[PDB]
């Protein structure tokens, strides 16, 4: 989706509504796919959907641990996470 063209225009909680969008499925699979491009796009986070469909043991499998790994990946990579919340 042609949403906020970067993570630093996201906040952690706007990204939650996208990340929750999918986990719930506010949609028809296709809506998750349309997110899932976007979830690469803003993030640069190389896994994409691997944090969502193949999650590991840091992961709570909720929208929380992905937001975390997006913060934590971006900052570990030296990059901007979302907004300063």
């Amino acid at each position: 989706m042609e949403l906020k063209n970067s993570i630093s225009d996201y906040t952690e909680t706007e990204f939650k509504k996208i990340i929750e969008d999918i986990i719930n499925c506010e949609g028809d699979e296709k809506k998750q796919d349309d997110n899932l491009e976007h979830f690469i796009s803003v993030t640069e986070h190389p896994s994409g959907s691997d944090l969502i469909y193949y999650p590991e043991g840091n992961n709570d499998g909720s929208p929380e641990a992905v937001i975390k790994e997006i913060k934590e990946w971006r900052a570990a990579n030296g990059k901007s996470g979302f907004k300063q919340g």
